C-alpha cells in the first residue's frame, strides 16, 4: 500500500501517483491519478470508528453527499474501504480534484465584482437546493467552498448538517455552539439551537462581506467576543426585535448594554457595489424572522444577470444518531459505502 507523510493510504491499484495536499477537518487529503477516468482526483481519508461522535459526523457527510446531486454541490465519486466490517479501519472518499477553496483564495487573491458577483450567485444556487431537501448544512465558511480552475463553486462537508426543525428551535442564553464562531449568527448566543434556515443565511451574508474586502466581518476573538462585534456593526436592536426574544436573560442581556449606532455599509466597503451592499444588509438582519430566504435572495436585483428559477434546480426526496453506539454506525457506514464494492 501507498504511503504520504509516513502514514497508510490504501486506495490502489486504481488511484497512484499520490500527492499530498493537506490535513482537513476529518484527516489527510491527497491527489491521485485516477487510471479509469484517467484524471487527477482528491482523496480523503478518514478513521472514525474508535468513536461515536466521530462516526455520526461521517455517516451525516456520507449519507447526505450521496443523495444530493446538485452543479454546486461536491459529489462522492467513489469510497474505498475494506471488503469487510472486521478489516474496514479506514473510508476513503474520492472527489473531484478542485483547484482551491475560498479561504485559500481569499488570503491573496483581490475578487473582482464580476468574481464576486459569480461566487456568490454559485453559493445560493446550491443553498437553494440544500434547504429544499429541509437540510441545514450548519457550518457554511469560505473553507468550505471549493473552487476548481475555472472558477466553478461547489459547498463541501455536511459532517454537521441536520434536517431543519424551527419548531423546536428555542432554547436558552449562552448555551449554543453551532458553526464556526466567526459564520455564527447572533442568536445562536441568545435563543437559538440552530435548527432553523436562517443560520445559513447568516453565514452567506458574513462571506459576502469577506469577499468585499479579504478580511472576516465579525472576527470575535473567542465564544463571548462575537456577539460584541455582531452588535458593534449592526447596533442595538430595535424594540420591535427585542420583543420578539421572549427568553429573559437574553433579553435582559441585550437591553443591559449602552445604545450602539450602524455603521453604514458604504462606510465599511466605500468600493462595493451598491446592489451589493442591499442584499449584504438583507442577509445579515439581526432578526432571523426578518432576514432574507434564499430564494429571495437568488431574485435580488444584484444577482440579476444569473437569476434563473428554472435553473436553480430542487431535491426530488428531502430528508423527513444521537443514541446510537459506535458499533451500530460503524455498520451503517459500512452499507451507506456499498454501492461502490465491485
Ligand atoms: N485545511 N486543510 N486541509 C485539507 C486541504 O484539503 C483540500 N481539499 C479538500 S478538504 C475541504 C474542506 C472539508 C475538509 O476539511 O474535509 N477537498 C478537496 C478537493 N475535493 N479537491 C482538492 N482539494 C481539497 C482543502 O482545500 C485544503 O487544501
Amino acid at each position: 500500500p501507498e504511503m504520504v507523510r509516513g502514514q497508510v493510504f490504501d486506495v490502489g491499484p486504481r488511484y497512484t501517483n499520490l500527492s499530498y495536499i493537506g490535513e482537513g477537518a476529518y484527516g489527510m487529503v491527497c491527489s491521485a491519478y485516477d487510471n479509469l477516468n484517467k484524471v487527477r482526483v482528491a482523496i480523503k481519508k478518514i478513521s472514525p470508528f474508535e468513536h461515536q461522535t466521530y462516526c455520526q459526523r461521517t455517516l451525516r457527510e456520507i449519507k447526505i453527499l450521496l443523495r444530493f446531486r446538485h452543479e454546486n454541490i461536491i459529489g462522492i465519486n467513489d469510497i474505498i474501504r475494506a471488503p469487510t466490517i472486521e478489516q474496514m479501519k479506514d473510508v476513503y472518499i474520492v472527489q473531484d480534484l478542485m483547484e482551491t477553496d475560498l479561504y485559500k483564495l481569499l488570503k491573496t487573491q483581490h475578487l473582482s465584482n464580476d468574481h464576486i458577483c459569480y461566487f456568490l450567485y454559485q453559493i445560493l444556487r446550491g443553498l437553494k437546493y440544500i434547504h429544499s431537501a429541509n437540510v441545514l448544512h450548519r457550518d457554511l465558511k469560505p473553507s468550505n467552498l471549493l473552487l476548481n480552475t475555472t472558477c466553478d463553486l461547489k459547498i463541501c462537508d455536511f459532517g454537521l448538517a441536520r434536517v431543519a426543525d424551527p419548531d423546536h428551535d428555542h432554547t436558552g442564553f449562552l448555551t449554543e455552539y453551532v458553526a464556526t464562531r466567526w459564520y455564527r449568527a447572533p442568536e445562536i448566543m441568545l435563543n437559538s439551537k440552530g435548527y432553523t434556515k436562517s443560520i445559513d443565511i447568516w453565514s452567506v451574508g458574513c462571506i459576502l462581506a469577506e469577499m468585499l474586502s479579504n478580511r472576516p466581518i465579525f472576527p470575535g476573538k473567542h465564544y463571548l467576543d462575537q456577539l460584541n462585534h455582531i452588535l458593534g456593526i449592526l447596533g442595538s436592536p430595535s424594540q420591535e426585535d427585542l420583543n420578539c426574544i421572549i427568553n429573559l436573560k437574553a433579553r435582559n442581556y441585550l437591553l443591559s448594554l449602552p445604545h450602539k449606532n450602524k455603521v453604514p455599509w458604504n462606510r465599511l466597503f466605500p468600493n462595493a457595489d451598491s446592489k451589493a451592499l442591499d442584499l449584504l444588509d438583507k442577509m445579515l438582519t439581526f432578526n432571523p424572522h426578518k432576514r432574507i430566504e434564499v430564494e429571495q435572495a437568488l431574485a435580488h436585483p444584484y444577482l440579476e444577470q444569473y437569476y434563473d428559477p428554472s435553473d436553480e434546480p430542487i431535491a426530488e426526496a428531502p430528508f423527513k444518531l444521537d443514541d446510537l453506539p459506535k458499533e451500530k454506525l460503524k455498520e451503517l457506514i459500512f452499507e451507506e459505502t456499498a454501492r461502490f464494492q465491485p
